RNA sequence: AUUCUGCGGAUUAUUUGGCAAAGGAAGCAUUGACACAUGCGCCAAU
RNA sequence: AUUGGCGCAUGUGUCAAUGCUUCCUUUGCCAAAUAAUCCGCAGAAU
């Protein structure tokens, strides 16, 4: 086994009998994932210390009351996915300290007597998928403190004020009841539960009426959370959840319900509902009176909540949710915004509209007008096919901090105005578009920027002076990867005293490092930590173009053509933590070059290079390898030598430098 | 100094100040052209009394004394083009009676008095163009006995008279140029006065349909055969236009670049002898059946860019209708490239029963699909050549060529063909030589694609994105007489050895750019190239090749040229080349070759002509370049750039070191 | 038979990653064709 | 000098060809996950 400290962990051993050869000084034992005859109730003397046991996923026929008295110190008994066809009270009579009881696949079709007239400390109690046709587990009031009764994937037909009353002052925190083909909730079938907090009627085929009816039985109860996922509420009315009026409801779920109708004031009865999920549903539209009722709601989810003859929500439909702060509407077909869509949400601080529109080709200055009085900080607009953003398009989103226009068709030339009004904007994720010609003023209007992504946006004109990023001083993270940036003059990046992370992966910045003076890129970004120049056409790192970058933590120059390392390219990276020069054309590893960075390094990576197995080359290196503990992955396979003949395909590591010096 | 060398003393652009005359007197020619020349010292030519001709043009020569001709009695060619010589009289050439070629092109000699050449009796070529001549007259007496070329073009002649032309009595001109001359009138009998006038060139002379129509009669009863009318304003023609030629014997006629919009009926009814006719670069609206009535002798017709642009919006797409070529029963070469003709008609080419060469490259605009009724017209025409490149052809249905029985060379390249050849598209090409089919959209092949035409010698399939060439048998299975095969730039995914089975004549094979990389342990390497004993030049440049497996070049004795450039090949298992002992040129440039051993490159290096392995990561140690560096020192197999592009890549002290300068005196 | 358990093997679909290659495009460099200039020296006719 | 013909050399632009670098897309193969279906060995439950 893994014999993990204290807790015995036997993963998958294809084990035969119940073993007792390892330590006897422990409190847990994993036997799960093994072939088990039955549980020897007496073979548990050598282990009189175990507190819990991972004993599920085994072929266990039956169990004797013996196993509980042999291990008085036992809180968790895991017996899920086992046989145990039938059982009575005897089995757990000696388990009074038990707190978590697990039985998931034991097809225990019926239950007689009061089987747990003992467990007083048992909270979790999963009895699901076991063929139970009833909920009853006794006629007396037991299970003093139980907080989870899992009965789902079972075949219960109904609930009565009688087969449920066995819980008297019993207060369940989470009562599961999924997959049960319930057709009726006998009156007062909840008034009999001590105090019922959570509930889960997932996949139980509920009719708008069974639902409408069930509600009243959920009245005057301490119920706060309720799940109705995967049912047939093809529609709802004010009368549907009418029964809940007498309740105190926090979260309500109605996802995956092919809900086509969401009648008026259907929720007029939840003046306390704070959370509501309408995910994956087919709603036709939302008139203004749609949400009348939820005046406490703070999180609304319409992820894929509409039909696909296009569906749409009209103005002043959210006017009632004056306390909502998180509105999600991803994966949908809504045409476009209206002049008054989001009118009313004066608390909205997080809004997502990823792949939510179909005809919003152009972002106009009248698009987000609705969100004028909403304290909006987040706005995801990815995947909307947005191809052009006119002036003042965001002027109303005064307090916006994180805006995201990625994975879109934007093809225009930022002239600083598109950001007119983003007073305090944090980051602007703008990666993955068609074309983004920049100008000298593109960002002058928003100098509050910290992160600016521009991945695969085919940038053009970044060589103009001053640097279009000139006004972005508080800028820390900047990404210009996968743009095939033709070229760029040093002016760029001038004054970014905070630029920490910079990405240039894939940008043919090749020739910029002789002819016309080597572009002393990266001047003074003292604070620059992780630099990325992977696959950039780099063939020659010129003398000291990494000077004064003391705080530079991670350099990545993979996928390049770099064999000519002028001694001293790395000098100030004496704080470097991880270097990457994989898939290059590196022949030799000298000390004047890789020395200083190798100093306090954490993990190096130079696999797949044409290593030369001679002493003018790998000598200093092979040794460092033998005598350093800087994590170097695959040193064993992918560090082979390429020359000369006798040393071809020879693991670089196994090179005796005992004949060299 | 000059170049001299063998009696033709050539002094190139030498910046020559004064006419130099050194010892190479034992010669017969001297080039002084392209140098700064004061004047020609008529006496400095004693040290050179042997010269037969002199390249003396493109120099600043003021004037010339009659002296230079008597100093060099042995003189046939006098080149004085692009020089000054403003004026001159008979004196200048009095001593040049042996002279046969006289050149004067840029000397602005505006007028000519007397009989300047009362001496030249052996002078044939006589170029006097761009010289400011306002007249053709060069004398009043009948001289220049035997002259075959009188070049007077780019001049300012206003007309030709039976008077200023008569100075040629029994004089028979073979080629009489008269281009750029602003001629407005041809005084009657202005040719009846030339002994015998064969050729003529009135290029860019601004001729009216009438000046033309008129000029014709003066060209009558003359010995005229060729006539050029390029760059004029014959915006149209009628039967009456060339009516004056009826009294002639006309071989070739040119009317290119004439914005000809009208080609009236029977405009050529008068040329029962014209064999050649060029209507290139013109704007003809259409060709009714009666268009070509008259040319029953024509054998070569050119309509290259000969019909008006397509309007599309103005619906003015020009076109020729049926039975318009019925008269040219003797034509054998018809060209109609660069045009807007809509498409073929059921009877377009009807009548051409001699047509053996036909070109229709970029001739059609709406011929998206080749139907079985397209080339019906060419049914009775002995067609051997057919270029259809650049027509946007995207689909060729069954029996599309059935009528072209005798076709040998067919070309459907640079087209949009996107269909799957199922052997039927070639139904009827009884004796077809080559099928150039490169540069199309997609050509899915089947097991029968070529079974119908086993007469194939060459089959090109460059950049046609072939698909399914791995099917068995090889779709080329029935092509036995096939010699040249090209499957380049198709990114052929893969292929099994079956392919090429039985091509005992396959000599040239091209595989440039086809990621055939991994084919050389997936179920064993593919014994591609089995038994093509007769394969001469093999090309596998840039093919992903990273490992040439053991002996996949066995029995290829007759293989002359292997090209494996742009690949990743450093692992050469001794003996990959054994039977290429006849190899003449190897190419393994831009690879990842470390070392050159003898067990590997030995046999081919034997009788080799030219090797090429530049740009590789050469290792400057003896386990590697040792045997090689020597071969270099002691072999004379032409190896280009051995000096620069054969540097070493390892180790450190030998990096960037010319491979050649490696002393193997410390090894072996 | 219906199913639970452990281990191993197979096929398909979707997603990703790597390698090789193709097409098109971008930046830089080289070469050749041509056109519009310039400076130097020499000349020619006014 | 006005206009022109030469000789040498230096410019810009357009077009075309070639080479290096790169990017986007696609194709072949391979690897890893996830899911669906299946098959073999071993023990078992009603
Ligand atoms: C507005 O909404 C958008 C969606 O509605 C938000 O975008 C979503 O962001 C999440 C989180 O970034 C994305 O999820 C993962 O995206 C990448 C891509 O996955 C790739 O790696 C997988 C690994 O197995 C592959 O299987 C995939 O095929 C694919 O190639 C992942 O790489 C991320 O995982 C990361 O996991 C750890 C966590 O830090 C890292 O260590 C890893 O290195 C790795 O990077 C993401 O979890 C999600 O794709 C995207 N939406 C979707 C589903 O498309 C958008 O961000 C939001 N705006 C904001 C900022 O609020
Ligand atoms: C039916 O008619 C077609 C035209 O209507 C004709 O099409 C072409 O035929 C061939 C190609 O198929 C072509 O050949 C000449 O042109 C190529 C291309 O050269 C290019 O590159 C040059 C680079 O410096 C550039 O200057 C040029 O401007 C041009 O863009 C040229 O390479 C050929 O010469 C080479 O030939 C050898 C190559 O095998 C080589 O070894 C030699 O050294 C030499 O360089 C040719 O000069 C024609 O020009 C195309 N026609 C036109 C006008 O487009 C079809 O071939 C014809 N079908 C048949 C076969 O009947
Ligand atoms: C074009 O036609 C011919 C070219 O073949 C040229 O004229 C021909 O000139 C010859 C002799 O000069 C003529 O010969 C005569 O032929 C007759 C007919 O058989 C014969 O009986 C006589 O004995 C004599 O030999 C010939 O007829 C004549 N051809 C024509 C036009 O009929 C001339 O170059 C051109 N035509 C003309 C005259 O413009
Ligand atoms: C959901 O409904 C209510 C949310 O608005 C809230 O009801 C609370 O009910 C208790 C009843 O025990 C009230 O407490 C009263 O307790 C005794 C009654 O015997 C009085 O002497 C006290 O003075 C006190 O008023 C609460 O006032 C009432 N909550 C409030 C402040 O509105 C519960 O959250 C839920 N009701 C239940 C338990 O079903
Ligand atoms: C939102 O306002 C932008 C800034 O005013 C505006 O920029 C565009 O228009 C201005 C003129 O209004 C251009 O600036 C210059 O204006 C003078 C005359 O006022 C012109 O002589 C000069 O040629 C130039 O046009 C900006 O250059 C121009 N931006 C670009 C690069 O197109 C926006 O147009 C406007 N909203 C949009 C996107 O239309
Ligand atoms: C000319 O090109 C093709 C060559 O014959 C020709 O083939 C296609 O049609 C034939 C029948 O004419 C198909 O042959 C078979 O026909 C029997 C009919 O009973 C089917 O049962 C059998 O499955 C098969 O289809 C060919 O399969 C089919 N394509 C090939 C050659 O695989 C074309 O029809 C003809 N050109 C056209 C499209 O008119
Ligand atoms: C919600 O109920 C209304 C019925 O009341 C009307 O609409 C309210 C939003 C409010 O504005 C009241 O003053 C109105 O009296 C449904 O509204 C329309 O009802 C008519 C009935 O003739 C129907 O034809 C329309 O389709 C409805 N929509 C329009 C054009 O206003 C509304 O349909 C109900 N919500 C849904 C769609 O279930
Ligand atoms: C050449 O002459 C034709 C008429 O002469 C021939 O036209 C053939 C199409 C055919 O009928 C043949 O038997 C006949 O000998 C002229 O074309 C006609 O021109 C008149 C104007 O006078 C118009 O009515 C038509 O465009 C056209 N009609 C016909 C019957 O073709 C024309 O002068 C010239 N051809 C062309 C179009 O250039
Ligand atoms: C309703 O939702 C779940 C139980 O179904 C609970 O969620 C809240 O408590 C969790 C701690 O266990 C937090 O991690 C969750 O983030 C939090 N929900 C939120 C605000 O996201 C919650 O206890 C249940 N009912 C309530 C509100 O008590
Ligand atoms: C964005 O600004 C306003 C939106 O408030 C748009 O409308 C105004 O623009 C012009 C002002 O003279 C006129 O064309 C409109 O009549 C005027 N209307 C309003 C709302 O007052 C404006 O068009 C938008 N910007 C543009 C032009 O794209
Ligand atoms: C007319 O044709 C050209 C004029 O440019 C010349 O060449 C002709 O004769 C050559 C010798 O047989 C051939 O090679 C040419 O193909 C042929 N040109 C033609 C007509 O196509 C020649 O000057 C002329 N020939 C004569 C005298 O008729
Ligand atoms: C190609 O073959 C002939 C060539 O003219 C076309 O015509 C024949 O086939 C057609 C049958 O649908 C009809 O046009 C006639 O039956 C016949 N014509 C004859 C010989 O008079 C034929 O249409 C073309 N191929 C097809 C059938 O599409
Ligand atoms: C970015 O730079 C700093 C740090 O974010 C911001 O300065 C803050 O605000 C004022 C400066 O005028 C002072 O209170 C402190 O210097 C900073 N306070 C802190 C620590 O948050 C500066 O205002 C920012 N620039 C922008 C986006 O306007
Ligand atoms: C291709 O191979 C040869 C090429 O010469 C062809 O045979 C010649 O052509 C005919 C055959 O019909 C004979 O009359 C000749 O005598 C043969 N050449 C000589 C003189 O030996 C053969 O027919 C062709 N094969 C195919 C399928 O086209
Ligand atoms: C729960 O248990 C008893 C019944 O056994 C019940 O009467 C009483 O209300 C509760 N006692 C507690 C735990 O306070
Ligand atoms: C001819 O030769 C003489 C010999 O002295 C020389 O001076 C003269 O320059 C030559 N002719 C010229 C001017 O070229
Ligand atoms: C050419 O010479 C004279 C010119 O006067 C002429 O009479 C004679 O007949 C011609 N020679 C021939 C062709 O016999
Ligand atoms: C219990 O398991 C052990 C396995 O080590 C075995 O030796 C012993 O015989 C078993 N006892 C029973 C129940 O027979």
């Amino acid at each position: 086994c893994t014999v993990r400290y204290n807790v015995a962990d036997c993963s998958h051993l294809k084990l035969t009998h119940i073993p007792d050869d390892l330590p006897s000084n422990i409190t847990v034992l994993n036997l799960t994932h093994n072939q088990l005859r039955r549980l020897p109730p007496t073979n548990f003397t050598r282990y009189s210390q175990l507190a819990i046991l991972d004993a599920g996923f085994n072929s266990i026929s039956k169990l004797e009351p013996e196993l509980c008295q042999i291990l008085p110190l036992l809180k968790v008994l895991n017996l899920q996915h086992n046989e145990l066809s039938q059982i009575s009270d005897q089995t757990f009579v000696f388990c009074t300290n038990l707190t978590e009881l697990d039985l998931m696949s034991n097809s225990i079709h019926k239950i007689k007597s009061n089987p747990f007239k003992n467990q007083k400390n048992l909270i979790k109690l999963d009895l699901s998928h076991n063929g139970l046709s009833s909920t009853k587990l006794g006629t007396g009031v037991q299970l003093e403190n139980l907080q989870e009764l899992l009965l789902a994937k079972n075949k219960i037909l109904a609930l009565r004020s009688e087969e449920l009353e066995f819980l008297g002052n019993s207060s369940l925190r989470k009562l599961d009841l999924s997959s049960n083909p319930l057709k009726e909730f006998s009156p007062g079938c909840f008034q009999t539960i001590g105090k019922l907090f959570a509930l889960l009627l997932n996949n139980a085929q509920l009719n708008p009426h069974l639902t409408e009816k069930l509600c009243w039985e959920l009245s005057n109860t301490s119920i706060q959370n309720l799940s109705l996922a995967n049912n047939q509420l093809l529609a709802t009315s004010e009368s549907t959840f009418s029964g809940l009026k007498w309740t105190n409801l926090t979260q309500l779920d109605l996802s995956y319900n092919n809900l086509h109708d969401v009648g008026n004031g259907s929720f007029s009865y939840l003046p306390s509902l704070r959370y509501l999920s309408l995910e994956y549903n087919n709603i036709q539209r939302l008139s203004p009176r749609s949400f009348y009722g939820l005046s406490n709601l703070r999180y609304l989810s319409l992820k894929r909540a509409f039909t696909k003859s296009h569906p749409n929500i009209d103005d002043f439909s959210f006017q009632w949710l004056k306390y909502l702060e998180y509105l999600n509407m991803d994966d949908n077909n809504i045409p476009s915004t209206k002049s008054n869509t989001f009118t009313g949400l004066v608390s909205l601080k997080y809004l997502s509209l990823s792949k939510t529109f179909t005809s919003l080709q152009t972002l106009t200055n009248e698009t987000f007008v609705s969100l004028a009085h909403s304290p909006l900080l987040t706005l995801n607009l990815t995947k909307n096919h947005i191809s052009k953003i006119a002036n003042g398009t965001f002027s109303w989103l005064g307090q916006l901090r994180i805006l995201d226009l990625g994975l879109n068709e934007i093809e225009q030339k930022l002239s600083g105005q598109e950001w007119r009004g983003l007073r305090n904007i944090f980051e602007i994720y703008l990666s993955y578009n068609k074309y983004l010609q920049l100008s000298t003023s593109s960002f002058a209007l928003v100098p509050s920027l910290q992160r600016l992504m521009l991945r695969r946006v085919a940038l053009k004109n970044v060589d103009i002076s001053p640097s279009p990023f000139r006004p972005l001083r508080n800028l820390t993270i900047l990404d210009l990867s996968n743009n095939n940036i033709a070229n760029i003059n040093e002016d760029l990046l001038e004054g970014l005293e905070n630029l920490e992370i910079l990405d240039f992966q894939h940008n043919n910045l090749a020739r910029l490092w002789n002819p016309g003076g080597p572009v002393n890129f990266l001047k003074g970004l003292s604070h620059l930590h992780i630099l990325n120049l992977e696959s950039n056409g780099l063939d020659e790192i010129p003398v000291g173009v990494f000077k004064n970058l003391f705080e530079l933590k991670s350099i990545n120059l993979g996928l390049n053509n770099l064999n000519k390392l002028e001694p001293f390219i790395f000098d100030d990276q004496t704080s470097l933590r991880s270097l990457n020069l994989q898939k290059n054309l590196i022949t030799s590893v000298e000390k004047d070059v890789f020395g200083p960075p190798f100093q306090n390094l954490n993990s190096l990576d130079m696999r797949f290079n044409p290593f030369d197995c001679t002493c003018e080359s790998i000598s200093w290196f092979v040794n460092w390898i033998n005598q350093t503990h800087t994590n170097i992955s695959e040193l064993s396979t992918h560090y082979l030598c390429n020359t000369p003949h006798h040393y071809y395909g020879f693991p670089l590591k196994l090179f005796d430098t005992s004949s060299c010096k």
